[PDB]
């Protein structure tokens, strides 16, 4: 199930098994939090997030956190939006540009050069059980 500890762990593993992501993020450094805004109806009254400890193409660790999460980059969105993105119904780069996926911490200037890594992060997420 999305945004659960089991998912976070399976995602980190999938990223480490992805040669495409590994190549795309070869020089990437920095943690990334995928945050879901509070949604009581969905069982996330305080919000939830998956925080990825990413480094040079690898995932050194992941974790699902209830509430606010700390990271070098934080991308926040409504659960429905994340469901669309992580399921391939919404393209991530355009979603970020329109603000559907909101960059809460970090700058576009710093993230722009890693657009392919972002595309791969999302493509890999889609393949997680």
């Amino acid at each position: 199930e999305l945004f659960t500890e089991a998912w976070a762990q399976a995602y980190c593993r999938k990223l480490n098994e992805s040669e495409a992501y590994r190549k795309a993020a070869s020089t990437w450094e920095g943690s990334l939090a995928l945050a879901v805004r509070p949604d009581p109806k969905a069982g996330f009254p305080k919000g939830v997030a998956v925080v990825l400890d990413l480094w040079h193409g690898a995932c050194r660790g992941a974790k699902a956190v209830e509430g606010e999460a700390e990271a070098d980059f934080v991308i926040e969105a409504d659960l429905a939006t994340w469901q669309e993105v992580l399921e391939g119904r919404l393209e991530p780069l355009s979603a970020l540009m329109r603000g559907l996926l909101e960059l809460k911490k970090g700058t576009i200037a710093a993230l722009a050069p890693y657009a392919q890594a972002a595309q791969e992060l999302v493509k890999v997420a889609r393949e997680v059980a």
